[PDB]
């Protein structure tokens, strides 16, 4: 399950109180219609942040092996390191932005929790 790296290279929107507010939002005081709508929307959300996490982990493992690959001179794997690294970083910037967007959106909606869906 998602957990902090504890560096300066993740995105600090993992599970502070955000997904947590949405965790109690599975039963807090919303409505049945809203709930099942939220349920699917967050199921896509959780899935995507879970994959972001998977790639942040592969990034740190890439980064470690990168400094270790540049520290051999192999060239080919130095480049393949950079290629998959740029890909993974592309997904961190984009997913992180998308998370922050939906963060403020769902934070917006659930903090009312309107009544007839949101």
């Amino acid at each position: 399950r998602v957990s902090h790296q504890g560096y300066s290279t993740e995105a600090e929107f993992e599970e502070p109180r955000v997904i947590d507010l949405w965790d109690l939002a599975q039963s807090a005081n919303l409505t049945d219609k809203e709930l099942e709508a939220f349920r699917e929307e967050l199921k896509h959300f959780e899935a995507k942040i879970e994959k972001h996490n998977h790639y942040q982990k592969q990034l740190e493992i890439a980064h470690e092996k990168l400094r270790h690959a540049e520290s051999v001179g192999d060239g080919e794997r130095v480049s393949r390191s950079r290629e998959k690294h740029a890909l993974l970083e592309g997904r961190t910037k984009e997913l992180g932005y998308t998370v922050k967007k939906h963060l403020q959106d769902l934070s917006g909606r659930i903090s009312r929790a309107r009544h007839n869906e949101l």
